[PDB]
Formats: C-alpha cells, structure tokens, sequence
C-alpha cells in the first residue's frame, strides 16, 4: 500500500522537478550563445549547461532505481533523507559547473557520498533479506555429519 | 496487487518499445550515411536523427518516474492517458527532427504539455496524502489556546 | 510485499554497480589521455570508452522497465535470469569497445537478445492478464445472436 511509498514518492517527484529545472536552463543556454539543433557544442559557458545537464541526466535512473530499493529493504525515511541529500548536492553541482568546470568537482564528491550511501543501504536490505535463508538452508545439508 | 498497476506496465512497455525503435532508426542512419562509432557528428541529416533520440532517452525516466507516482497516487487511467498522449508526441517529435530541426518544435510542446500535466497529478495526489495529516498535527498544537 | 521482487531489487542493484564501473572508467580515461570537460571528444581510445559509457547508460532504464514488467507479469525468476545475460553481456560489451569498436558487436547482439527477450516475456504477460477480460466482454456483447 502507498502510506510505505509515499516519501520516496515525494523525493522521486521533487528530482524530476529539477531535471525539468536543467532542462529549461539548457534551453534558454541555447537563445543566450545562439547554439541552435543540433549543435551541442558553441561557446565553454554554453557547453558546461550541457554538460551539467547531461551528466544529471545519466545518473538520475540510478538515483531512482538505488533510492527505491534503500527505501523498501532498508528504511523509507534514511532513503528518502539520502536523496533530498543527493539532490540538493545535484542542484549545487549544476550551478558549479555552470560558472566554471573547476567548481563541479566539490559538489560531485558529495553527491557521490550520498549515492553510495543509499547504496550501501540497498546491499544491507537485500543481505538482511537473502542471508538468513541461505545460511539456514546449508546448514540443513550439514545435517547429519 | 498487480490489477492496479496494469494499465501503467502496459503504457511502460509501450514506450520501452517507442525507444527500441527510435534506436534502430538511429542505427540504420549510421549505415545510409556512413557515420560509424565512434562519432556522433557528421551529415545534419544524420545528426537530426541522432539527436532526436538522445533527447528522448533523456527524458524517457521522467515520463516513467512520473506517470508511476500520478498513477498510484491520483488516478491509473489519467496517468495512462498521459502516458500515451506523450508517447504519441514523442513519435511525431522523432519524425519531425528527422526531416528538419524545426518540425521538432510542435511536438515537443505537445509532449511538454502531457508531461507537465502528469507532474500537476503527481504533486496533487501527493498532496491530497500529506496536507491532512499535516494539517491536523499542527491543529492539535494549537490546542489549548 | 518484498519477498517476490528481491530478486528484481538484487539484479537492478547489481545493474547500478555495473553502471558506476562504467563510470569510473571513464574519469580514469580523462586522466589517462588528458581529455577535460567540458569536451568528450579526443584521442580514439578515450572516444570509445566514452561512448561506451553512454550507449550504456541509454539503455539502463529500458532494462529496468522491461525487468520490472516481466518480473511482476510474467515470472520473477526467469525476468532475473535474462537481467543478468543481460548485464553480462553488457560488460563484455563495455570491455570490447573499449579496445575495439569492432570488438562492440557480437556483446552487444548477446545483449539485444536478452532484452528482446525481456520484452517478449513483458508483453505475453500482459496479455495474459488483459485478454481474457477482453475476449470475455466481447463475447457478452454477442449475446444475443
Ligand atoms: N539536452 C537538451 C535539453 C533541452 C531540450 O530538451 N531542448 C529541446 C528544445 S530547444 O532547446 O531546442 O528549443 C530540444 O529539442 N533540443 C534539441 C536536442 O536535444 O537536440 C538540448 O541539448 O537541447
Ligand atoms: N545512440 C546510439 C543508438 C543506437 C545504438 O545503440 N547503436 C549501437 C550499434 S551500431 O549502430 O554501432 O551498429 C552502438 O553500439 N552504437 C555505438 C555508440 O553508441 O557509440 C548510437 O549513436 O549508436
Ligand atoms: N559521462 C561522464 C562520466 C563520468 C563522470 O560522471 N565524470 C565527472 C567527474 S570528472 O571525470 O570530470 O572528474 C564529471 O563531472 N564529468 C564531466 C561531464 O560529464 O561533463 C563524463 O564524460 O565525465
Ligand atoms: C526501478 C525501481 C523499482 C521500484 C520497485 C517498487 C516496488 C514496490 C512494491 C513493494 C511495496 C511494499
Ligand atoms: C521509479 C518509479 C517507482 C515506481 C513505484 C511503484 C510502487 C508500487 C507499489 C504500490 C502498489 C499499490
Ligand atoms: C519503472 C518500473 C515500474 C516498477 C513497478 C513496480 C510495481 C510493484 C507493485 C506490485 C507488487 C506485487
Ligand atoms: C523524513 C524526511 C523525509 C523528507 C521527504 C520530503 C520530500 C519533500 C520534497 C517535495
Ligand atoms: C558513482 C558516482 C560517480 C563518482 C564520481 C566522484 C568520485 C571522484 C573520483
Ligand atoms: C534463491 C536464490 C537466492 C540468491 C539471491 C542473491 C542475492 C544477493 C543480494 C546481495
Ligand atoms: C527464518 C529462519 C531463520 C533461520 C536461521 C538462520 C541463522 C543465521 C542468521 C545469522
Ligand atoms: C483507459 C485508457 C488506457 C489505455 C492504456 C492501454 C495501453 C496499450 C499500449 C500497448
Ligand atoms: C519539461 C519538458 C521540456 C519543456 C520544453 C518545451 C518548452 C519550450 C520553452
Ligand atoms: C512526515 C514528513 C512529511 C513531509 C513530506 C512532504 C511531502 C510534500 C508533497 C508535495
Ligand atoms: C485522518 C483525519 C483527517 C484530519 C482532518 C484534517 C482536516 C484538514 C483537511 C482540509
Ligand atoms: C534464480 C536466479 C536469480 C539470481 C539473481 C541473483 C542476483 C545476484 C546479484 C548480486
Ligand atoms: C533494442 C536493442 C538494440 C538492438 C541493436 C542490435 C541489433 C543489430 C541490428
Ligand atoms: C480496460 C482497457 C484495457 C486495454 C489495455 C490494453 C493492454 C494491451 C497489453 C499488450
Ligand atoms: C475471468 C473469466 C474468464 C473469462 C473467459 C474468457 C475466455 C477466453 C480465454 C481464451
């Protein structure tokens, strides 16, 4: 039922509204240094809005797929605290980038922390989940001995 | 159960094979006009193409991310309705870019369209969820005064 | 409830570290070959692994959908099953691009077979759960004659 979901809802409706966010930012890059389809390259201070909004692109699948395993085989509310986290890191991240390839990197590493953290959250859910009826089951064969 | 979601697999799978053809479209340009991978760039009417379909897969998870929550958490036949309005869009939108960058235009608001609507139903469904609870708990604070 | 998709949250956790493998590949190729953003182009060999991250990345969600449909519609343990062919194939296909773009292929065929696959499996489940109800409908409708 949706009362378990609803904060990892919440969290996956607030990162679509920031890809939405890059996305309008590309668009209006593109009127600003006349870099007009297709073309993805122009001026640097064009290119690093693509850049920014690409690279968020590529990591948001992960982001979900990560954030909604943490959530349901860990602890829904870690997982959804993790994301605003990741997010927040993305938002800082894109803004950094923008102004100067050199500023992507501190924001990066702490969208890293966040997003390995979640995955650490989901291998320890899914050992949680698995470990015990594996273990159970090989020491049922060491009967008898 | 899965007879509440049905609706939303198959408006899923639907665009997962959108997505499939976009890619062998994608394929066979590279062989008409001779641009092999690497290399991304080469005749505009084989960068038309290209394009067309990285801008759909990246926006393919904002669809599914969305039309997931609006369908769960407002109303599985609204959501699916979107659903295929934008991928119906998104297909005149690859067509379109295909022949000239400007043909991409139209159908991309139609597409901007269907999907911010589906944002407006994510967030309202989200909202009929949290805006009682949180309204009663601030009440209850209020007493007594 | 978890206990009939943890198979699915195990193979798309592994997916996602296969993802941030990728990844990692590539900031290591920057280095190596001294390509710096913005800019993803450069000498061939950094090209390759680029574009090998990317293709890669495209088609991570289309195997998340199609994974969850199959698996939830159809059955958990085969839909596992072809995810990690599927993800197989994909690092070998990563690793045989990144020497050779003509070393791309026969993985990336492997991995077209696993996904149609997948897709095969997603769309005979819905039919299963939408055909009967259909054909019943139909039928009703028929009475009398
Ligand atoms: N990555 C996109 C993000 C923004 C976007 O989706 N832009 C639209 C509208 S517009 O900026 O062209 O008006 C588009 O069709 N982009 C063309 C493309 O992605 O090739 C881009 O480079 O343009
Ligand atoms: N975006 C892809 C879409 C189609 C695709 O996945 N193509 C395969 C097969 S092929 O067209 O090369 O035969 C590939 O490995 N593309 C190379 C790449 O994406 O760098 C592309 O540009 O090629
Ligand atoms: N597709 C990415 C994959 C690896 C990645 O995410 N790299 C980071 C860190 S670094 O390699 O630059 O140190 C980045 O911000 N890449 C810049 C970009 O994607 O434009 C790339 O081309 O760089
Ligand atoms: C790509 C991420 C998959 C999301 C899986 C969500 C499964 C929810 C069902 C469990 C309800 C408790
Ligand atoms: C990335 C989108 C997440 C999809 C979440 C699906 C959760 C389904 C469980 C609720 C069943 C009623
Ligand atoms: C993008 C893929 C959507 C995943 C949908 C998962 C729905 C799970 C609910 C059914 C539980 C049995
Ligand atoms: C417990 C903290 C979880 C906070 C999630 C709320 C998300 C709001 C985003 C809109
Ligand atoms: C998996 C996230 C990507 C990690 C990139 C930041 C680490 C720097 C080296
Ligand atoms: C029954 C097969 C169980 C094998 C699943 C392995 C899950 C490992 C999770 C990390
Ligand atoms: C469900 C029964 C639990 C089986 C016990 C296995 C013990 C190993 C856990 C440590
Ligand atoms: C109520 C209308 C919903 C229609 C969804 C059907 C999707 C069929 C796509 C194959
Ligand atoms: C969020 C979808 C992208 C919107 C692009 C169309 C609006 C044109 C300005
Ligand atoms: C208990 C924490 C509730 C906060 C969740 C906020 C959701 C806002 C949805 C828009
Ligand atoms: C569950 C109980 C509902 C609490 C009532 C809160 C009233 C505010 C809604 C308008
Ligand atoms: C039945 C076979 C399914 C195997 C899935 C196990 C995934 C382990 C990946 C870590
Ligand atoms: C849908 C997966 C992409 C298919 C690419 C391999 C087929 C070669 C022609
Ligand atoms: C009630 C509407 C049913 C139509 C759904 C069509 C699903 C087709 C699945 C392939
Ligand atoms: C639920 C009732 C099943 C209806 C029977 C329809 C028969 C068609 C299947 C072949």
């Amino acid at each position: 039922h949706k009362d378990e979901v609803a904060l990892l809802a919440a969290v996956t409706l607030l990162g679509v509204l920031l890809q939405a966010y890059f996305s309008l930012q590309v668009i209006s890059a593109r009127r600003a240094f006349r870099v007009s389809p297709p073309l993805t390259t122009g001026p640097p201070e064009f290119e690093r809005v693509y850049r920014a909004q690409v690279n968020c692109s590529e990591y948001f699948p992960l982001f979900l797929a990560t954030l909604w395993v943490a959530g349901i085989f860990f602890h829904e509310g870690a997982a959804a605290l993790c994301g605003l986290v990741y997010l927040f890191a993305r938002l800082r991240y894109f803004q950094g980038y923008a102004r100067s390839a050199q500023l992507r990197l501190a924001p990066l590493y702490a969208s890293a922390r966040a997003l390995w953290l979640l995955v650490a959250l989901a291998a320890l859910g899914l050992l949680a989940h698995f470990l015990p009826a594996a273990l159970r089951a090989a020491l049922l064969g060491r009967l008898r001995t």
